[PDB]
Parts: C-alpha cells; sequence; structure tokens
C-alpha cells in the first residue's frame, strides 16, 4: 500500500504545515502537524476542556463506531518550545491520504497548553519519530508509520513541505518526479529517538564550504534551524545589522536586508536554503525589526533541522530495520 496527502502552511510565515488525517467512522477529518520530532497522535477531542478549545476542529470518540477506549492508558507530553498536552487514549481506524492504519492508538487531549488553544488551525498532532519515545502508559503505543510500515510497498516516508506553498507527504513510495539530481542517503542514530544525523557542513552564502561535523535530527514539527552559535554566528555577520536580541529571544535583523542563502552538507552533497527561507518577518506588526530563521542551539542541547532546512529539500524518512535519511535537491 501508499499513501499520500497534501501538506499546507498554517500562516504566511510557514510557522508549521497541516496535513488532513481521517479519524474513525464514518470519517472525522482533522487537520494534524506532521512531526518527524516526537511519536504520539494525538487530537484536540469532546474530552478536551472546553475553555482550552478556540477554533480547532475536534475527534468525538463516541460518534466513531470503531473507537474503542484503550482501557487505562494515559498520556503526556511536553514539546521542546515548552507546550504541552495530556489526556487519554482510544485506538480507531486513521487513514492519511489513502492510507489505512486500523487499530490506531489515538491520544485524546484532556488538557492543551495556551499555545495549542491559540492556534486554531492546528487540531493535534501526528508524530513519525521513532517510537520508543511515544509517551502512552502504562503500554507505550506505535506511531502511525510503525503500525503502516509492513503494509508499505517500500518501508519509507517523504516530507517535501513547500516555501509558502502546499506540499506533500507520501507514505510507502519515492516519487521520482519530485526532485532533481539524486537523492545522497545518510546514517541515522535512533539512540535518542529521533531522525539524527550528521551534516558534514556548511557555507553561507556564496562562501567557501566549512567540513565540520554537525549532528542534529530532522524534525518537521520544528519551524526554524538551530545550529551551533558557531555557524549562526558566521551566517549573521554577513547580514548588515544582525543582533541577538535576548529580550526578543534569538537573532533579529534589519527587515530592509537581502538575506544570503545557508548550504548545509550531506555527505558530499550540499542542499542550498535560499535566503528568503531565513526571513521571518517582523517581530512585532509594523516593526522594522525582522527575525531570523536560523537561530542558536544552545541550550536546547540538541541541533534542529527544522522545517527552514528540510523545505528546501526532498527529505525521505527510510525506516528499513537499519534507518537512514536521504535529502535531494528540488
Amino acid at each position: 500500500s501508499t499513501g499520500s496527502a497534501t501538506t499546507t502552511p498554517i500562516d504566511s510565515l510557514d510557522d508549521a504545515y497541516i496535513t488532513p488525517v481521517q479519524i474513525g467512522t464514518p470519517a472525522q477529518t482533522l487537520n494534524l502537524d506532521f512531526d518527524t520530532g516526537s511519536s504520539d497522535l494525538w487530537v484536540f477531542s469532546s474530552e478536551t476542556t472546553a475553555s482550552e478549545v478556540d477554533g480547532q476542529t475536534i475527534y468525538t470518540p463516541s460518534k466513531s463506531t470503531t473507537a474503542k477506549l484503550l482501557s487505562g492508558a494515559t498520556w503526556s507530553i511536553s514539546y521542546g518550545d515548552g507546550s504541552s498536552s495530556s489526556g487519554d487514549v482510544y485506538t480507531d481506524t486513521v487513514s492519511v491520504g489513502g492510507l489505512t492504519v486500523t487499530g490506531q492508538a489515538v491520544e485524546s487531549a484532556k488538557k492543551v497548553s495556551s499555545s495549542f488553544t491559540e492556534d486554531s488551525t492546528i487540531d493535534g498532532l501526528l508524530g513519525l519519530a521513532f517510537s520508543t519515545l511515544n509517551t502512552v502508559s502504562p503500554t507505550q503505543q506505535k506511531t502511525f508509520f510503525d503500525n503502516a510500515k509492513a503494509s508499505l510497498d517500500s518501508p519509507v516516508f517523504t516530507a517535501d513541505l513547500g516555501y509558502h506553498a502546499p506540499g506533500t507527504y507520501n507514505f510507502g513510495f519515492i516519487d521520482t518526479t519530485a526532485y532533481t539530481g539524486s537523492i545522497t542517503y545518510t546514517a541515522v542514530s535512533t539512540k535518542q529517538g529521533f531522525w539524527e544525523w550528521t551534516s558534514t557542513g556548511y557555507a553561507v552564502g556564496s562562501g567557501t564550504f566549512k567540513s565540520t561535523s554537525i549532528d542534529g535530527i530532522a524534525d518537521t514539527g520544528t519551524t526554524l534551524l538551530y545550529l551551533p552559535a558557531t555557524v549562526v554566528s558566521a551566517y549573521w555577520a554577513q547580514v548588515s545589522g544582525a543582533k541577538s536580541s535576548s529580550s526578543v529571544g534569538g537573532y533579529v535583523f534589519p527587515c530592509s536586508a537581502t538575506l544570503p542563502s545557508f548550504t548545509f552538507g550531506v555527505g558530499s552533497a550540499r542542499i542550498v536554503i535560499p535566503g528568503d527561507y531565513i526571513d521571518f518577518g517582523p517581530i512585532s506588526t509594523g516593526s522594522s525589526s525582522c527575525f531570523g530563521g536560523i537561530q542558536s542551539s544552545a541550550g536546547i542541547g540538541i541541533n534542529i533541522f527544522g522545517d527552514v532546512a528540510l523545505k528546501a529539500a526532498f527529505v525521505v524518512f527510510n525506516g528499513a530495520t537499519t534507518p537512514t535519511l536521504g535529502f535531494a535537491s528540488k
């Protein structure tokens, strides 16, 4: 089997991407944030504290003839951005782009933090990291990908995120029309539960490539590119007037600037992030200070190849017995 679904930016900045997901019988379609940095499929629901729901579409398990309470199971998750959610668990039928999994754990939120409430466009998350990170207790549950894997034509999914435009998540096949050149594959460590890999270096604009190992995670659920302070300083030094602002919470730059590209290495291959992808717009409405899309990972504890990086590539998440990651230009 295979599946193919379009993923759409939630706003004009590509702050996140939502993908429609069918849950239950008859189908209830919710728009979920596919997150290769976590491993829980959780949704706003009829059980979510009413004051914490503001415009989201909810899953109502009592209206699904295939929903079953997973007795005694609870979940609770905290994300790198300080947001969180928790609740109980149902199993139900879940389909993405024509690919169906029966008996998928659907984690129903009883509570969500303010950042989730405040984002009316995201109805929940669909985790695509390794199932070892799944938070369900006392019986850990599998991700949608892990459940689908054996049925897929090939044990892979791909992320093809758009810049200010829709893109595609495919399951079970590699669309050879969706990228240019060849796909370069690179090793993955699953030791921390992430799609963790080592970039071979970087360049700023038309500058020379610096060969240096940068360990980090391919994370579709993180907006920006978080890299070591040395790398980030070298990038922003090429933008007149750019500075790190403790009050704003990262590097800002004059909105009048033209940003240089940023290149990262994948083995001997190179992925070029155009400068415009690094612009996250005014820090507040009407400001002439703009927020940068490349930020320091210092104090995160891990480097994160988030959407800023991934949307410059066609990315293969290869879930074969020994997982790997592939990157192509597009």
